[PDB]
């Protein structure tokens, strides 16, 4: 299967560059934005410029309606960037221009060629103002009409991860893993053949058409590995959507030759206490003989 990660304004590109150079295997990056400066310093391998008549090469000045119409307009060339992708993953930031506007209609096409399309988009900061609260907010109601699950990242929430002195690229490396070991995690799932298999037509289940969603990793090792490991990955300090009534969870465990049974139940009881429902699982489990006393729990949960 082959995932895309597609950066739309200024935000998104961003943290695709930061994604690229923390270093990611086996998925394609796709930068697109109105602003000719932000593309040129992009390192992603698929550059799309977008609005050139509109804003002339600069950004979209913070009015969404520019954003949207920049892309509907570029509809061809986004067409002809996405196609061959079963897995697209749309990120960028709600409340300015570009990313607020065009990202609900790069998502909408890339979901009508028939890719699996989740969001992970930003809200404003609260010192940024109401007014730009209330942009982000239209923009995520119109990413979540467009995508099939959407992870929506509050930026006050880096304010709950930090202490005085943490440099702002710190706080943003954070707010990066949730993307990345995403996509980092069921891209594993793809490629590696389980005790108890999960492959894409697994993920395509608990993903379609299914509104908010929660995507976790976690590891852990020694005493109580499987319960702590499963608990890291149900834990959302910035995530607007919690493990908590979730209906539909898909959830891998991958540990060394000494997983024992005992230990999956563990964690995935975990799982379905957490989101006290019953929830509709999915369940895979991979030995990795290479891994010590590491295990690690992969879990998204979506049917909110
Ligand atoms: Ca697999």
């Amino acid at each position: 299967a082959t995932l895309k990660v597609i950066g739309v304004g200024g935000g998104g590109n961003n943290a695709v560059n930061r994604m690229i150079d923390h270093g990611m295997n086996n998925v394609e990056f796709i930068a697109i934005n109105t602003d000719g400066q932000a593309l040129n310093l992009s390192k992603a391998e698929s550059k799309i410029q977008i609005g050139e008549k509109l804003t002339r090469g600069l950004g979209a000045g913070a009015n969404p309606e520019i954003g949207k119409k920049a892309a509907e307009e570029s509809r061809e060339q986004i067409e002809d960037a996405i196609q061959g992708a079963d897995m697209v993953f749309v990120t960028s930031g709600m409340g300015g221009g570009t990313g607020t506007g065009a990202a609900p209609v790069v998502a909408k096409i890339a979901k009508e060629m028939g890719a699996l399309t989740v969001g992970v988009v930003t809200r404003p900061f609260s010192f940024e103002g109401r007014k730009r609260q209330t942009q982000a907010a239209a923009g995520v109601e119109a990413m979540k009409a467009a995508v099939d699950t959407l992870i929506v990242i509050p930026n006050d929430r880096l304010l709950d991860i930090v202490d005085k002195s943490t440099p702002m690229m710190e706080a943003f490396k954070e707010a990066d893993n949730v993307l990345r070991q995403g996509v980092q995690g069921i891209s594993d799932l793809i490629a590696t053949p389980g005790l108890i298999n999960l492959d894409f037509a697994d993920v395509k289940t608990i993903m379609s058409n299914q509104g908010s969603a929660l995507m976790g990793i976690g590891v852990s090792s020694g005493e109580n590995r499987a319960v702590e490991a499963a608990k890291k990955a149900i834990s959302s300090p910035l995530l607007e959507t919690s493990i908590v009534g979730a209906q539909g969870v898909l959830m891998n465990i991958t540990g060394g030759e000494s997983l024992s049974l005992f230990e999956a139940q563990e964690a995935a009881d975990i799982v379905q206490d957490a989101a006290d429902e019953d929830v509709n699982m999915i369940f895979g489990t991979v030995i990795n003989p290479e891994l010590q006393d590491e295990i690690v729990v992969t879990v998204i949960a979506t049917g909110f």
